[PDB]
């Protein structure tokens, strides 16, 4: 898809808090990057964003979103707001950073072995995707990379579920002793036979 105004950057939505105007706006953690701003292109790191929030309180804003998930832009309204209830004008918390590559980097979930480490955390064979973790990952900085680093210890993993078409935390112990080979008892797929849906609505 052609960015307005070029380039990749733009604010990774990382949390939305329920109930915020970020979550009746429909932003989803991980995967949206907020683009522009009433047409105004957030391509840097400086306080238009947090300003113009403040300049339109109680006000609607159209937003122009870049997702990750369906690897299309889209447009949404929301009405920053002081009367909501919960810390922040729009509920959301952002990182300015880039979305080039960003759907690349996910790890899918085959099938889990009974009493594995992979199925006591919760892992759900092919509707999961595990999509980030505290430390960043790559193809080298990879899943298997961190879970050598935990062995034995929990290690916090963000996963995505297609049936539920939403994220959710899940607490893995990568455990070698499990029976099985490695530590994490589930077969994964990376790569572009192994990307998140890119059309969880028909």
């Amino acid at each position: 898809v052609e960015i307005p105004g070029g380039g990749t950057e733009g604010y990774h939505v990382l949390r939305v808090q329920e109930n915020s105007p970020g979550h009746r706006a429909g932003l989803e953690p991980f995967f949206d990057f907020i683009v522009s701003i009433n047409g105004s292109r957030l391509n840097k790191d400086n306080d238009t964003l947090k300003d113009l929030l403040k300049a339109n309180v109680e006000k609607p804003v159209k937003m122009l979103i870049y997702s990750s998930k369906t690897l299309e832009l889209r447009e949404t309204s929301v009405t920053p707001s002081n009367l909501w209830g919960g810390q922040g004008l729009l509920g959301v918390s952002i990182r300015f950073c880039s979305f080039d590559g960003a759907n690349e980097n996910v790890w899918h979930v085959l099938e889990v072995e009974s009493n594995s480490p992979a199925a006591l955390a919760g892992l759900r064979p092919h509707s999961d995707y595990i999509i980030g973790a505290d430390t960043v990952m790559n193809e080298s900085e990879d899943l298997f990379s961190l879970i050598e680093t935990h062995e034995a210890k929990p290690l916090k993993l963000y996963v995505y579920n297609t049936d539920t078409d939403n994220c959710r935390e899940v607490i893995i112990t990568p455990n070698s002793a499990w029976g099985g080979e490695g530590s994490l008892g589930c077969g994964i797929g990376y790569g572009y036979l192994h990307r998140i849906p890119t059309r969880p609505f028909e």
